[PDB]
């Protein structure tokens, strides 16, 4: 037997990797950067956050950066959670903007 449907664990691996467009909204209002990362869903938010910074590679202080979900109006602060766990997939637009610390 052995089926990939029974309550996970022996079902889904990571084959489902979809490209997510993240629009980087720079907190200075200088420019927006459209970065496309192909994620496997099992990628946790914190990892995506790091990849954005690496993609632009800009010499400015990202005092406090995170993801802004446009279609839900919410800040991704569940970095310990995955994309699939949060519920954010390629069907949604994702904005990367610094919450600019306190």
């Amino acid at each position: 037997g052995i089926d990939p449907f029974t309550m996970l664990s022996s079902g889904d691996l990571t084959s489902a990797s979809w490209e997510l467009v993240v629009r980087v909204d720079h907190a200075n209002g200088e420019q927006q950067t459209e970065i496309t990362l192909r994620v496997s869903g099992d990628l946790h938010i914190g990892g995506v956050m790091l990849k954005l910074v690496e993609q632009m590679n800009i010499a400015q202080d990202w005092s406090d950066y995170a993801l802004w979900w446009e279609q839900k109006r919410c800040w991704l602060l569940k970095t310990h959670w995955t994309l699939d766990k949060c519920g954010v997939q390629a069907d949604a637009n994702l904005l990367f903007t610094p919450q600019h610390k306190m």
